[PDB]
């Protein structure tokens, strides 16, 4: 029906969506928009934390009641899950070194290390489209990880979202010389063009309060207030 | 400039028109009605929380920038801070357990203790028309507070506006054992016609402005959009 104490469940690696800080707690635009969905339905909310590829299982399980974690909303996953409307837009991205030539093609990538996150939609854009044309696939827990592994060398390219790299990467000084290298790779249907809150299929009331309470969110101005202190930038799209 | 960032005060103790829910959001046709203000004003207003006696020195303070409170314009207030144009009407009227006499004569309040909220509009007037003719004014700080002393027995009357007593109390299944009775109170000096935000005489531009979006609100629809979400009836007069 809509629970009394909603158990969302979130992969705290991911800046400036969901990430900890030096007070442990957690922080991001991701998480005060779930606050502020909470209070609006009006219920206890708690977050479990967990690692993105164990999210989608721990809601099927009941272990968690719903998914906030800058989660793509895209046709595979949707034959399995239910997503409230729109929350905001994704793009996908490599960052590249500055010094790094590496494109989007299996010309200038052809035998370099691209890393990904698990359970996301580029590593599955990275197995169909890159792997067989000889680009190498690493798949990483924790997004923090990938990146450093990038300024170490490790790895050649990182793969995810656009406004995660940007905001949480290339603006921060541990990201000074890397950049974007090429486009957004294009693939609409497996990269889907926003995110959402994931929640089980069976729970239309759940998720019909949810929608109601973030387009009331966007009409009285709490979206643009929330988003202000982190983008100066339209991050819905439209 | 034009201020970026307004701090609102409220009183959040108020239903219908200032409460807060189970989990803190504050809800009410004050806070639709600031909410569509800062919008239209293309301002980023944050709600303080603060017992109405509190909120005139803590715009004087500047500590707060606006009060939307269901404040009372009068010209005694008028004195000191300046309004914006009448947001709705108001009236104070006694509200009394049924038949359970106090009744509509001042001499049936003498020995009675009535029950105002510190700050109020009707607290000036307890101490000013009544107070001197031997009827006990006690003065709390949380309408709900006022409301529950009355249940209780511990005072015989509650004196606060109209639409509150009735939508707040009298329409709610606590307040059926109750009415509106006592003398008829009149002072037009202390009491509103009407309500208006609190602001500083000092900030004329936010008003012109704040009077402006109100204005076109109400010939755009949305201010009647917002009451039916409350009233059956007209808030503003006539
Ligand atoms: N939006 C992408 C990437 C991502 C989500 N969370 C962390 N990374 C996805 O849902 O797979
Ligand atoms: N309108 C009345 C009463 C009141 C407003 N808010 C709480 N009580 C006043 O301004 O005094």
């Amino acid at each position: 029906a809509i629970p009394q104490k909603i158990r969302i469940g979130t992969d705290p690696t991911y800046a400036p969506f969901e990430s900890k800080n030096a007070q442990g707690e957690l922080v991001g635009f991701d998480i005060d928009l779930a606050k502020e969905l909470c209070k609006r339905i009006n219920t206890q909310c708690t977050f479990v934390e967990n690692p993105l590829d164990a999210l989608i299982p721990s809601l099927k399980a009941k272990k968690i009641d719903a998914i906030m974690s800058s989660l793509s909303i895209t046709e595979k996953r949707q034959q399995e899950i239910a997503f409230t409307d729109k929350l905001y837009a994704a793009d996908s991205r490599l960052v590249v070194a500055k010094n790094s030539d590496i494109q989007p093609t299996v010309a200038s990538l052809k035998g370099k290390r691209v890393g990904v996150l698990q359970g996301t939609t580029q590593e599955t854009f990275g197995n169909e489209h890159w792997a067989p044309k000889g680009i190498e696939i690493v798949s990483y827990q924790g997004q923090d990880n990938i990146y450093s592994d990038l300024t170490a060398g490790r790895i050649d390219a990182a793969f995810q979202d656009e406004v995660a790299a940007s905001e949480g990467f290339l603006k921060q000084p541990v990201g000074k010389d890397y950049k974007f290298g090429g486009p957004a790779v294009k693939d609409e249907k497996l990269f889907g063009v926003g995110t959402g809150m994931g929640l089980r299929k069976e729970d239309n009331e759940l998720r019909e309060a949810l929608n109601k309470a973030f387009a009331e969110m966007r009409a009285d101005g709490t979206y643009e207030k929330l988003a202000k202190k982190y983008f100066d930038f339209d991050v819905y799209g439209g």
